[PDB]
């Protein structure tokens, strides 16, 4: 009934990849992963004779089954999506049988999964450096599958890397050997025992030491950040804890942190065992932990309970929210939830009005025929998604309600990837005795049009009013007002609120360049290292026309990749009529540099 | 007074699109049409603050008036009706005053008016192929506007579209040039200049190629059926000439046919200056040429004299079928005439009894209040239409006196959209002079009630008696009687004959297998591949239980995509439990690249 | 005679003897869905077929014994509606019977019904639904011989949302949880008394009751529902008045119904449930004359019916009569003579507006091609009156008059008659009095246009301090305008002060300053009486007030009773300064106001 438009493999109603061993070598000198998938492959009908995988960018060498080559055909390249894999199968498979396919290749260097760094783009300036994305569907750009989270596989993987760096994977470590075909080299072992979507496959190699911060928590990254980490993310574990308490036990086992260049295109990535996690996120005083909080919650929503095509990654990626927020509530107040809550609703605004309030890609359930998930990638899931469940909290009964739903929600489908009508069909069921109540919810509205939702959560203001109160005085200010605003302004004002302040006062820019230039004088926001404050206060100098800033702005959009600052900043800079032909120069000359998936959108970005 | 229940625009009566200037983009890589509708308004009311035009999956930028950016707003989507779009305008609009809205907008990859075809998919296999299909309302899947048959509007067009292939619209071709903004690219433009209906709005961009076959009429085709098609409808010119002697002027300039490929989900399709028609019709004898004299007979009731809504449809195709069956008697004779009216109202049988006899589609004059157009279509308007106007041609003194009414009628709705109320009072108006034999007919019974007519007509039976009498020969026939069949029973026999045989058996399917098997043996009518015997034939071999005949049945029913022949034959193996499995798998292999209206009808014709 | 307003087999050919009535209310949709089982009675040998009333009813099928039927629904005949031909599957012979069953679901236009959403009603929570079937709009509810020379008794079962209430023309027969559907519940009801079919009515809403009498409940919604019982407590003393005047009360119960403001008329008397306008909430009981009218119909109109719309006369002509005895005997002869004389004034303006010789101005009327919407007006009701009043004074008084009605209303009980029957029935009753009979002009008084050839004898007591206070306003000049004064009115009911300014109206305009110094010395925006109120307003209006403008608006448009709000829409279309907004005003209300008043202030603006 659900058919996944972003997938060329056969479907998980033709048949089900249940395991992947990986065997293969990181060739630095190539810049090239090589080496054999064997998939373990369940016939889900009688007399099935061809089965077709994704492929992106794979030489293939040969496909072996039961000892025998057999025949393939590498079809007809469809951009994104890649080119598919169609297998000759030796026999007929009935309904249930299973049969191991072994296929030997390798990938491209071009790998829009993988970002190879040379020592000199490395924190210790020695060794070179590996790690792979794989979400949403880059997995097939790394080794033939269905790649598709509507089948979830178990894996073991051997891999051999250089002896003098270390191999990790979204898997339990499983022992290391000196390579036998070659003393230079070591083979690292791994193995992922609860079924996963292939987009939570992935590698990282290189010069990596760790550092324990909890009892299933060691944090990886290269010696230069490994103390830093562990400082910065000291929260783990409890917040581990609160999560468990919401969302059931832990199911992983390991839950490992990974730091990785600053060239990593998001804020985290939740790969089982092995969260990866931008080195933005280390403001020195760990006020961005919200990321790990965000990460850990994945362990349920999305990881677990997985959504069964891209249509429907507001289920991941708005539960995530919703967890994530009420971890950081339990930590930290409801009060500073709702803040951020209430945040998290104007990141959605930002969102619909960058997109259009018309445009399909602000519906909550979205269409990706014909769309590659990286271009429609956006808030709209996160924030949208979270506003609803938000909303149905506040009109179900509140919090302690809807977290019991939730509960009841990932045991429901733990290990399995479900529909937005999964997700309704069960609201509806564990709330039978609300039914009436629910039926007064738009559902139309929320989950299929676009723009902002019908109806906006009620938010608690405490922490807010202090941030709209300065935004105000600012936007409202004139030329005999600059001189009233001083350092003391900020007295009693977080991390969080300065934030707060700078998007409020973003969302109404361009302010008069005056004024810009009076912030800098008395708040000396220059000066702040914290990335999430930089980038805004760097996006309202360039939008207010300040050529000061242009070099600061252009540094920070080279110097890190997180896209979410990245792509915002370059933006912002080409729409500067006196920063544009620097913006698109920047732009050419770090492209080769530059992660595959930021360079062609920073270039669709640019119309280069 | 008359509601148009199936359009969500503000109606004729407080506003009116006068013109349209169409400028778009073809773009094959996204599959969407960009670009701007700027809709000329008359205001028809005074103090006009706001309007509703129709939309459906579009992607609205913005809304500009005399230069400035005014304020709209998506309503909520209403199923098969789209999204209401209200648009604000910046000041209020007495009577008669126009406005124009310049609209930008982008349509969705699953457009419903919109085939887009691959490579693959086309004849020549090299270039990429588009074609349109509004009627009945899908121009809101194009365009924002009055999706409604009582607003005749004019329009000009300027299409952008990759050089290596051409343009083609529903209206004069007015010359092409290099793209000045993108050298890969041409732009093709248009002009109408005859108000029409929006529903006549169609746009085709393919490898397309042309051979002149009369002074205004051009076959157009990809370079694989040109020359074929040519041949085929080689009576074109002879039929205009004889439409215009019954119709009066022909007022669209050229009379150009275009070849769909095989997906086009009709026979023809009557887009003024430019009728589609399905590739099926290239029997290779010319003998489907009625569909021919159908859409030219459209050049005056249907697109000169419109239905003014929906639910008055029968005076498009009654008075169609009228005039195409007139044509095919001056060209063959008044004999032919009548064995079409008769084999037109053995489709009348058929269509009352797939409804039932009590349907409310089964009327003449319907009520589409919360019912999808494509889903009540079927053959009723066509043969009830013809059968009502038939009947009163015998009732009112034969085909010379009731082809006069005809004439005036067209001259005097000339231009406009009407009711089947206009259409009765001016039949009293032309007849004053047997008022009392018009007060004879059954007016509440053919025009309001459901089933078969009150009354047959008439119908010479000379071409008819052969195909009665084999029909039951066959049907009569038992075990012993088999062996006396023979090829020579077939020699005195047109196509037209043995099609009409196979309608006269399909009627008293199923049959003993052993009669199919024999018929097969004497007459090898697998060997036919006029489309339409071959389908009869299919339908009966496989009603009749015969398992050789389902590949067959399959070949044909996916091959071609006319929804004449495709819905049956799938309905038929659906029903056939050898067949069921198969033909369900079928439809699901196939619906991804099947026409967006045929893949819905199909499913629901299945029940998936 | 013959019903030129209904397209249905006549009586004679058949007549429906019972309706069971078992539908559906759906708010989301705005439409009634079920069956209408019809009990046919064959008048005549050889029925083979008959025709029923339809108007924008949707229908599925039709059943008998158990199987479906043939029928054809014919083309539309503007307000008349659609014929309904049934096939009946064996010939009938004379005095046979039949049950059809028909599936039928009605238009959200249905001209018979408003729809209401949750913000028009008092509570603002809830959905309303009411309807109104007189004179031809029962066929827009359902299908049946939507005349009132047919009787039937009925029952109905009504299917509701559980949190509203429903409320017939009928005696409530209990109620249940929807067995189909648990958000739903199912109310009974059942009528013994055989009506006419304008007579059924239907009610859904958050309603609640009041008893002020050991018959009489008194619903609306909570706001209004003490405030009611208040303003309508001489109810109970009505109907004894009524009974001693008419004979027996039939019907069992005597409910009222206040209903939301856009009900279009001041009542209508619906058997066991008389629906009434909320502009009668005066605070003071003052304009209960409404109650006694729609008492007066459960002999005039409900019991004795006219056989036709054209006879209209003797349903109202009577009622009026009955109403002002009634008021007469708890009030005094001289107000029953001041409510009389009144009356003949209204028949003046009405008359006037028409032109003597227009057909709507004769007493009986012919109503070929014409909407008795259209048609409608205070002609048979007060030249119905005005001729009883006469013949009262001619043949005796009051009290020997009064002997004839009751013994008319035992004559005709349960029947529907023509004028010719109730003239019969006159020179019968009064035997001895035939040479007084016959100085009568019957022709002029029942077929001729214009006002009536002789005026009835009034007394004027209470009459004449409104036309002294009258015409020295009308009369006054500059130098007088200082000398009115509040304590002109200290001695004044609120019955005067409104004849008052009915007789100052008739005499607009007024010149400017006068209306600014009656405002002053009278203050009479501040009176919420609606009577007096729509006066003024059109007094204000007529004479060129601009101040007047928004006021008259809102009382337009904030209540819907016809008598009030077209002429306040006409004044306001005839005041230049006023004309574009009235107009626009209309047009953005019309698509929520009752259909019925929408289309007549829709003609009266000529849009
Ligand atoms: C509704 C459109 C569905 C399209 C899904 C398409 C693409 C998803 C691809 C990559 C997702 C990476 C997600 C990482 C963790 O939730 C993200 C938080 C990181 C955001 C940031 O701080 O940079
Ligand atoms: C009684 C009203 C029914 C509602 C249907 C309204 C619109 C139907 C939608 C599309 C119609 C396309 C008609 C094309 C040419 O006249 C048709 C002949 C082609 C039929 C065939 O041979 O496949
Ligand atoms: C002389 C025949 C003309 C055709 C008129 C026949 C029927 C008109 C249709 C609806 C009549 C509803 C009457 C209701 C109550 O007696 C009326 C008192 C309410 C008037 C008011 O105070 O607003
Ligand atoms: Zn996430
Ligand atoms: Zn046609
Ligand atoms: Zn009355």
């Amino acid at each position: 009934e659900i058919v996944d438009t972003c997938s060329l493999a056969s479907p998980a109603s033709v048949c089900r990849t249940k395991h992947l061993h990986l065997r293969c070598s990181v060739d630095f000198t190539r810049r090239t992963l090589t080496g054999t998938a064997a998939l373990t492959v369940q016939s889900q009908e009688d007399n099935l004779r061809s089965l077709v995988l994704d492929t992106k960018d794979l030489t293939i060498e040969k496909v072996v089954i039961n000892g025998q080559e057999v025949k393939y055909a590498l079809g007809e390249r469809q951009s994104y999506k890649g080119s598919p894999m169609e297998i000759s199968l030796p026999i007929a498979l009935s309904k249930n049988q299973e049969i191991v396919i072994e296929i030997s290749f390798e990938t491209s260097p071009k790998s829009s999964a993988l970002q190879w760094l040379t020592p000199e783009q490395t924190s210790g300036k020695e060794h070179p450096y590996l790690f792979s994305q794989c979400q949403a569907i880059h997995c097939r750009a790394i080794l033939p599958c269905q790649d598709t989270p509507s089948v979830k596989l178990t894996y073991t993987a051997e891999v051999s890397v250089p002896k003098e760096l270390v191999a990790l994977m979204s898997a339990i470590r499983d022992g290391e050997t000196p390579d036998p075909e070659d003393p230079s080299r070591k083979i690292y072992k791994f193995i992922q025992k609860v079924p996963i979507p292939c987009y939570l496959i992935a590698l990282v190699v290189g010069a990596l030491e760790s550092r324990q911060i909890g009892p299933r928590t060691l944090v990886w990254s290269e010696k230069e950040q490994v103390e830093k980490s562990a400082y910065e993310f000291s929260e783990t574990e409890s917040m581990l804890k609160i999560a468990e308490d919401l969302g059931g036990p832990y199911v992983w086992g390991q839950y490992d942190l990974l730091v990785l260049p600053p060239s990593f295109p998001y804020g985290g990535m939740a790969n089982p065992c092995l969260t990866f996690v931008t080195p933005t996120l280390l403001a020195g005083d760990k006020s961005l932990s919200n990321v790990i909080a965000h990460e850990i919650s994945h362990s349920w929503t999305g990881n677990l309970v997985t959504n069964k095509t891209w249509d429907h990654f507001w289920l991941n990626e708005g539960h995530t929210v919703y967890l994530e927020r009420h971890i950081c509530g339990r930590l930290f107040g409801e009060k500073f939830r709702h803040f951020n809550a209430l945040g998290g609703w104007g990141e959605l605004q930002n969102s619909v009005k960058t997109f259009g309030e018309t445009h399909p890609f602000t519906k909550l359930v979205v269409d990706l025929t014909d769309i590659d998930p990286d271009v429609a990638y956006s808030s709209v899931p996160y924030e949208k998604g979270f506003a609803l469940l938000f909303y149905l909290e506040q009109l179900l009964g509140g919090p302690e309600i809807f977290l019991g739903f939730l509960k009841a929600y990932v045991e429901k489908f733990s290990y399995k990837s479900i529909t937005t009508d999964d997700w309704k069909d069960f609201l509806y069921s564990y709330f039978k005795d609300k039914v009436d109540v629910l039926n007064q919810v738009d559902w139309n509205a929320w989950l299929y049009s676009p723009g902002l939702p019908p109806i906006k959560p009620n938010y608690d203001m405490t922490l807010t009013n202090a941030c709209i109160a300065l935004s105000q005085r600012w936007i409202t200010a004139k030329e005999d007002d600059l001189n009233s605003f001083n350092a003391t302004d900020l007295k009693d004002l977080s991390s969080h609120q300065l934030n707060e302040f700078l998007a409020q006062t973003l969302q109404r820019a361009p302010l008069p360049l005056g004024h810009i230039k009076r912030m800098q004088e008395v708040y000396n926001f220059n000066a702040i290292n914290n990335s999430e404050i930089r980038f805004r206060w760097l996006r309202l100098c360039i939008q207010s026309k300040w050529e000061d800033a242009i070099p600061l702005a252009l540094k920070m959009a080279t110097e890190q990749g997180r896209m979410k600052f990245t792509r915002p900043l370059f933006k912002d800079l080409a729409a500067f009529d006196k920063s544009h032909d620097q913006a698109v120069r920047t732009y050419q000359e770090h492209k080769a540099s530059m992660h595959p998936v930021t360079a062609m959108l920073v270039g669709k970005d640019l119309k280069v």
